[PDB]
């Protein structure tokens, strides 16, 4: 329920929708719609928003959070974690990792994705 | 922290000192003391513990969460972090990641370890 996670289903719900309803911050976020009422006040203070509109400020720090969440996904999902179980990882280590981290991993993906020969001779070390 | 950061602590100081002082705990979480009193006796109610003496289930898992912090510095140094950041990140993400998760970043790390010219390749990507 940080600052972030706020920001990260707005945006999307934005990128969705075209709008973002308390309602569905709500049901993204699985609280009642009093504590969104509570954010999006403090989310304004800071301007990362003004429906509610998300300022540059925020649509920036959107864009990055949902680029962050992707990009743990396929870092999971390449390295053969059970997609069932990719989701709620990445919610749980996206927020803590710096971005030297979330950068290095991103290389670590292209490293995967340039040549399938690298997947396969992965995929053969989890066999031993 | 959680009970989790407390065993893992607790398991260390035993390794290092060969026993767990309150005071010691308390320094390794920058925690008051009061809140370890308070925790070491919930560690008890679980049967983690019964000085402080870890039971089977305790040093089993003591020894399990050693091991978990140890292979995420090896992954994140592997793929290049910035050795000042590492401690932090894997700090913040191991409690979050499922088995699975620590299993695959197992046959990751030993992926690269295999072969030194899968890490020369990570590194050149990097350059780009
Ligand atoms: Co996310
Ligand atoms: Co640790």
């Amino acid at each position: 329920p940080s600052m972030e996670d706020y920001i990260e289903q707005i945006y999307m719900l934005i990128e969705e929708k075209g709008y973002a309803r308390v309602s569905d911050i709500a049901e993204a976020l699985a609280v009642h719609p009093s504590s969104v009422t509570k954010m999006v006040q403090k989310l304004d203070k800071d301007e990362y928003l003004i429906g509610l509109v998300l300022t540059s400020k925020g649509k920036k720090i959107g864009k990055r959070l949902v680029y962050r969440h992707e990009l743990l996904e396929q870092f999971l999902r390449i390295i053969g974690v059970d997609e069932e179980k990719i989701y709620n990882d990445v919610e749980g280590i996206e927020h803590h990792l710096s971005w030297n981290s979330i950068d290095r991993i991103g290389d670590l993906v292209q490293y995967f994705e340039e040549d399938d020969a690298r997947k396969k001779d992965l995929k053969s070390i989890q066999k031993k």
